[PDB]
């Protein structure tokens, strides 16, 4: 079972990630997703993966919504999207 699960989803990388951002955008595009190196768009953020945020830097730009790699990793284990909102690095 190897199912595209992130299909035409977009991410941002931000603070520091692993096992590295070029590992993780090509998991990324192994499933079928899109990945940027910047977000000009904060107002239509899907999803931002970041392994170290301040919560409080988060909360004073107000829009983004940094993600744990656990979800992304578990993501593909399970080959269905998890909800980062229980793997989460915000508020």
């Amino acid at each position: 079972m190897s199912s595209k699960i992130f299909k035409n989803c977009v991410i941002y990388i931000n603070g520091y990630t692993k096992p590295g951002r070029l590992q993780l955008h090509e998991m990324i595009v192994l499933h079928g997703g899109k990945f940027l190196h910047y977000l000009s768009s904060k107002k239509t953020v899907t999803h931002i993966v970041a392994s170290n945020l301040p919560l409080k830097k988060r909360i004073e730009f107000a829009n983004y919504k940094v993600v744990s790699p656990d979800w992304i990793v578990d993501s593909v284990k399970e080959a269905r999207l998890l909800p980062w909102q229980n793997y989460s690095l915000t508020s």
